[PDB]
């Protein structure tokens, strides 16, 4: 086995095809399905799996009461087979904590979980299912990380962390791991003014992370990482097609080096694929809440502050709840290009559906096609009334 | 590992022995058993498995309400160990969709799932558990496929698709895949006037598919495929032993090149083994509904429009519900011949049993014996009253 | 991998130690545990497993109603990990039927299941998880077999079958299989007058089977099989220590070549280890019913019609229900001798406990020790009242 | 594969990081989770697993009534994947009994279970999942062992057993096993006056076991084992930081060679890492009951009768129930040192919480870090009221 190298460009994205969907909430109405949130997808060289943070209880279990809560001692990063739901009997625990990232380097998988109280949190880095390194909070204010997969190149797997305020300047760091060991870390540089929950992907040009500015900006900050030199830059997506939520309406001039104003102290984890004329952006349909999801083809969105959509695809209808969204790719697939993929978290329960006392989600996932495929919409599909 | 080649003839069929039965509905009265329909069986070189389209809910789950529905976003092709029931915890998702086929080529398995709305459906072709190719609807009217296993020869796995009307002329295509890639496709040729849900098997003479004419014919259309030349022909089973359902009574002259008339706009997926004097046909016992199942030995049924049965075997009593039936064989078994096998879908629930609000099924499966074995009958075995 | 050869003698049996116990009925009060009966244990070269005939329903399931029934289309031979209970999610189906045997030859496992109606039953022989040969009923009266493991030598695995009356002369055959193929079969010879449900084990002296005479004898018939010559002889255990159930009291002279009289048309499957001064016999404690179980050291029981016990061990108290018992050994263990093992079926429910409507069992298993270990008793442990 | 050798020293312990937590009681409120107690953790070279003694019933099962009981025929040592809960479907039975130890020697795992009545108990030694040796009670008064992992060096795995009184002088033996065979055993020597439930770990200096004096001492007895010479010595932890429970308040002079007095005929299984200036001791926070848990850095605790803490870490708050605690290490991890680990048993139910009729537990586990990480507290997390 060799470390994987990012040697391919992205496949041309002409549409998106269904890749995975677990229907977890539907099935969990009558099955031992774990309550989760903050899910993602990540591939090994021989298998792709669903990942999420469990709440240490099933949905029908009485302990599901109060699972809107973000950070308890009963959370853990679990993984489970593609498109199966996260059950008590099929879920593998990667590590314990309430914020996570995970990626395979071609030889073995690194998983990182953060746990602790707000002022004394710590990250534990697992490599090949063993704890290897630990990192203590540096700002003493909810040390936290990506909530989607990291990406590796020749053994080096960069990870973005934030520690500090969610509503002001915070201390963001980029760590560079190899076999779970810390090679190097650096403070965030560039023009991004606030960084949360980076969604990343890799290709020959390097590693690209699309994140969340929770403080002031409804445009998304971007961090571009060189995994060989172990350095990075940051800015925003220049495009006036704004992709955070909640957000103002799309203007005609975006902002490259500062937050686009209108909504403060809120946001959602999201993603984009930034690739010249092959650029696609994901966003919720609603500008007010985490509902609906669509992909928009926006040529040169990263660099062009006038850029608008020329093609699109609805993923989830606005009538249906969405949530976090993030990127991943099967870096070990056949062919000459990397096929862009993403997942959307379909949040059910609180705060939007408060007739139940829990909060959970299911997953839908798509990958790009070079065909121009017909589109459908993909709801969670559970009826809240059944849980009453 | 090498691609499998169709080098053997069929074993002599003197009777049928029990091969597999999951008792899914009985067990699912009190277990987390997924609601399914459209099941089949398919073998890998080291394992044979049950396949079906899940409805993304268990039977006892409240979301089982309304599972008579054919095409939702909550369906997926699942596979599970032979004769076990399809449970939440033991079922592996092959792909997402509401119509499917799957087959192993000796090296890896290809699975195809179709999804989307009626006018914008698309097929995704998976090979070795990764998406490889995609096909958009060409007639914009429920792009759909076999609902039983395909067959491969030297890496080439032909698959039959239909897109268009179910009650008139439709656009049927034969696709030829290798490692999930499209080598070639061709429009349906020959004398078959309507094609649905082909059940196929392979032997040295080529690949034989017995399908369903839903439009006008109660005799079954046959497609014979050369997987080397990648061409095919079509006709009907000439025999007056009619095998669709519903159907007229058996006349004394069948039809080779046109539908036998009497029942329009209906039918059931079925199968046959067409092999000269070793020919056996499957059919429901009832001519009015999907109840009972029997095998009939009808020499030269394919070519002889006067041919009648000389031997038979009851599989399911007429008092018991049946459903879809299809062919498969263990192409990797020991010996000098391929042992013909089939499954019968035992549909429980709606529309025939409407005291419950769900629709599901169990599976029974048989293979041929060169002995003349005693016969039994194989009901689903669940009591509807228990679910009330 | 090589075929296993019976090259060792039995280890000296000075006592019995606990080997396995699944507590299936206790656990199945609140878990998806399959209803079973007729269990056994059998080893592969890398694993030992529990085996039993499922009833195609869980205990709490409403379909457990009526599981006193012996032969339905919903039964199957299942196997599952040692000391785990037989659950819906962990049980592997070996074949479909209501009477069975199974054994590994060192290369692969042969499993045989019989199914059908009383007058038209058939056996299907599976080898390496594929059906290989089939045998039709020869007496048309419940073709049936061992209900415990067979034994192999150099690829040859003898199996005892009976077809015909249970209350009169029947047609017993000894079949000799290799890789699932029939090498030879022969009619029962010797002085045993009726044969049911043989429990067998192998050692350098050959294969020894202790069976059940259901017709007239409360002593047990013995069949001794030469697996190289593929021949056998039969007689009874000469000892006046009688081991069937129900049975008369122990006299002072047993019978070597005819049934010991007193109880007609009844009996239980049981076993013995017949090895000169190392002979141990198993029996129920009660002479009237399937309750309790004890092992008795009876030197030369096979040949000495005056032989009495000189040592013993209680396995299950007379206050507790027992049932079938049979032999197995780990033929692939380290050392210079084969360690004698056995299981006892602990039957719960009907007909003895008719407040519930089901019939099932758990398993307890022991192996011999060269130490003189303290003894305990091993009840099923479930409280019937909980199921009410 | 080679036998593992203890060639490394302990890593420097500057703090403790979260390693594993199963949340078993929370999840078992609504899942088929086995009732357990006396858990531990033990590693294979490719996997680390949770271990515990099952009670042969789930928590919601009615048979959970009365599981405060220590020694029934329905107990078994089970193991299951790290941080998953012990479920009916994911738990592997290692052996049958009500007291246990287990360890991997680098080639295969040895497991030992004791069973029987108080006056006739016996140990069965399993190696590579097969029973190899048996040991009968020598004092006829609850033959019993460690309840946490043993440790091996070059194939030799020492185990501590006690047989006899819990409230007076008993017969403690140290056994030395290789591949499950008894190489040697010896009577307890040294100054420890009573030995129960040793928690052991290995490093280049040998094997160190921290045990429990149930008779008179609230300081802990220590047994130091040379696995090459197969000899040992014993004494107490000299430190006045007392670590049994219940216990007197910490004085300023401890006792090296006799029990520290104050609490008779009680105690809890616990552990320590005794390593000069790298010494850490675990104890309950309360001096009266099994509540809370903390680690204390006490330089030279083993030899210095004046030694006091200079650093510490709270693991479980005093408001939360704890229980048994013990040591383990991943002897097959990368690096130049062995990372000290421990688990704490979080007992829920009786006798402290008698509104429910059962007794069970969950597990929390930690390993050492060379960082000085922030601390959290780790409760079981279940609400008793939910089970009412
Ligand atoms: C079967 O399946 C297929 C495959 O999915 C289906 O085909 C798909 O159909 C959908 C639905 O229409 C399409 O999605 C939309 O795409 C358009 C972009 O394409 C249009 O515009 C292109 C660009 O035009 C500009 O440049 C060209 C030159 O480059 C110039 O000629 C032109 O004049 C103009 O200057 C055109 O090139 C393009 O034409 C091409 O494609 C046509 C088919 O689409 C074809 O007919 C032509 O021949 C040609 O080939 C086409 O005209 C996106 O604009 C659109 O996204 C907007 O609208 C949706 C609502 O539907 C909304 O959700 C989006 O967010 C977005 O609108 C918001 O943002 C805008 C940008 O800021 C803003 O301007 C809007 O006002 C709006 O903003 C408001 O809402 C948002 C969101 O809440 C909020 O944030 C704001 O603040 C504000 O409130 C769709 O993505 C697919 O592209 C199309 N795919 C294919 C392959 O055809 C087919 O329909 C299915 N069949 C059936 C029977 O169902
Ligand atoms: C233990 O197990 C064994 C093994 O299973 C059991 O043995 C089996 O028993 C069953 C039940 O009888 C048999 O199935 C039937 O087979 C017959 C065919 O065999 C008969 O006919 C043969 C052909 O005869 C013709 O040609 C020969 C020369 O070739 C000529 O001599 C003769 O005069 C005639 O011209 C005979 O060769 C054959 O004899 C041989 O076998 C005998 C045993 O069967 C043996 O005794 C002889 O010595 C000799 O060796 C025998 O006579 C099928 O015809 C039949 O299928 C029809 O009937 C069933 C109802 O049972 C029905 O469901 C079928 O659909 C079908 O009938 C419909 O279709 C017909 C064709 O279109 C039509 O003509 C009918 O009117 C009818 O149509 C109506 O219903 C259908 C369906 O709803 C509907 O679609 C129509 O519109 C319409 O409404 C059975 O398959 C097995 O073959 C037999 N197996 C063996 C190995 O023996 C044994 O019974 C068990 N033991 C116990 C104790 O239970
Ligand atoms: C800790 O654990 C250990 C290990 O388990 C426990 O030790 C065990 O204790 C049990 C219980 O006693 C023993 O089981 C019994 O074994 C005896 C056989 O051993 C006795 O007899 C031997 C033979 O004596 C004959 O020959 C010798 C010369 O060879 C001659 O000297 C003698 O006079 C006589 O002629 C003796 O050798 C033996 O002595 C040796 O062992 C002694 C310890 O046992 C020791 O003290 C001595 O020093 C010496 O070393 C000993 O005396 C079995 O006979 C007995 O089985 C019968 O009884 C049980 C009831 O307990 C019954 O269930 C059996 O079915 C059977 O009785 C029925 O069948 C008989 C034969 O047909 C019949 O004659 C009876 O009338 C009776 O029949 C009735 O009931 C049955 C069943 O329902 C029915 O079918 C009939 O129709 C009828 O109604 C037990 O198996 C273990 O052997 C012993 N093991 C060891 C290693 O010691 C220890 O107790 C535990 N400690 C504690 C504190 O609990
Ligand atoms: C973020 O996370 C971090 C990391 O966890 C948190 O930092 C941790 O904070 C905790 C809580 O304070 C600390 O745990 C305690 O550690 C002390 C030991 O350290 C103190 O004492 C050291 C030794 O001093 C002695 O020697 C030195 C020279 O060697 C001499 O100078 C000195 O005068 C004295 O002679 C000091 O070296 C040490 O200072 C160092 O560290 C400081 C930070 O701690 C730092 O500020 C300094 O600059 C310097 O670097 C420090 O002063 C333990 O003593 C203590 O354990 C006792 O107390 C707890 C209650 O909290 C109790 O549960 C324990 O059982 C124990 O107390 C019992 O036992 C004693 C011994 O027998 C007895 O004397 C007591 O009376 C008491 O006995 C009673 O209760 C018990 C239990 O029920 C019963 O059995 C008895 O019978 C009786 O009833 C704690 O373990 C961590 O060490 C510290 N870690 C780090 C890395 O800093 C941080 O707080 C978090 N941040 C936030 C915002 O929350
Ligand atoms: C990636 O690059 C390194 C260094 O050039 C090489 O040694 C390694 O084999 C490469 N990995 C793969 C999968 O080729
Ligand atoms: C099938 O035929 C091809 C081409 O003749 C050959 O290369 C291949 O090995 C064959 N497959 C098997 C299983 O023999
Ligand atoms: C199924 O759904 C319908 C509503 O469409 C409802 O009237 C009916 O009662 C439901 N059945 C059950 C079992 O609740
Ligand atoms: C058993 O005997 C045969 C023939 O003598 C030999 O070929 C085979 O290898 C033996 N099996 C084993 C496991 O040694
Ligand atoms: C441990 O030591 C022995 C004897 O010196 C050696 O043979 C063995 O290989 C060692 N084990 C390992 C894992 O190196
Ligand atoms: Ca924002
Ligand atoms: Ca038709
Ligand atoms: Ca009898
Ligand atoms: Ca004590």
């Amino acid at each position: 086995r060799n470390f994987n190298n990012l040697t391919k460009g992205l496949c041309t994205i002409n549409s998106w095809h269904i890749y995975g969907k677990d229907n977890a909430v539907r099935i969990g109405e009558s099955s031992d399905v774990l309550v989760t949130r903050e899910p993602y997808v990540s591939c090994d060289p021989d298998e792709c799996r669903f990942y999420a943070l469990s709440q240490g209880t099933t949905i029908r279990g009485k302990h599901s009461n109060g699972t809107i809560h973000d950070r308890s001692q009963y959370r853990a990063l679990i993984s489970w087979p593609l498109s199966s739901p996260p059950t008590v009997y099929n879920s593998r625990v990667e590590c314990i904590g309430w914020s996570s990232t995970s990626c395979h380097d071609g030889k073995s998988r690194m998983s990182i979980c953060i746990s602790g109280p707000n002022n004394n949190a710590s990250a534990v880095v697992w490599y090949n299912r063993r704890p290897v390194a630990e990192i203590n909070t540096w700002a003493r204010n909810i040390l936290r990380t990506q909530e989607s997969e990291c990406v590796c190149h020749n053994g080096v797997c960069p990870v973005v962390f934030t520690d500090g305020s969610a509503t002001g300047p915070a201390d963001t760091r980029i760590y560079y791991f190899k076999e779970g060991k810390i090679l190097k870390w650096e403070s965030l540089t560039g023009t991004a003014k606030h960084i949360e929950e980076c969604s990343c992907y890799g290709e020959r040009t390097g590693i690209t992370c699309t994140c969340k500015d929770n403080w002031q900006g409804s445009n998304r900050p971007v961090i571009q990482i060189d995994p060989v030199a172990m350095t990075h830059t940051s800015q925003y997506i220049c495009s006036p097609v704004l992709t955070d939520n909640p957000r103002p309406n799309d203007p005609n001039i975006g902002k490259c080096n500062d937050p686009y104003p209108g909504n403060n102290n809120n946001g959602v984890k999201g993603f984009s694929y930034l690739d010249g004329a092959n650029t696609w952006l994901g966003r919720t349909i609603s500008t007010a809440s985490r509902s609906g999801y669509e992909m928009l083809k926006v040529p040169n969105a990263l660099t062009d502050d006038r850029s608008k959509p020329i093609q699109g695809q609805t993923i989830v209808l606005n009538a249906d709840w969405s949530g976090y969204s993030g990127s991943f790719m099967d870096y070990w697939a056949e062919g000459d290009c990397y096929r862009a993929c993403f997942y959307v978290e379909l949040i059910r329960g609180r705060p939007k559906e408060d007739k139940v006392w829990w909060t959970s989600n299911s997953i839908v996932s798509m990958c790009s096609s070079t065909e121009f495929l017909g589109q459908w919409n993909w709801p969670d599909g559970a009826k809240i009334e059944y849980f009453l």
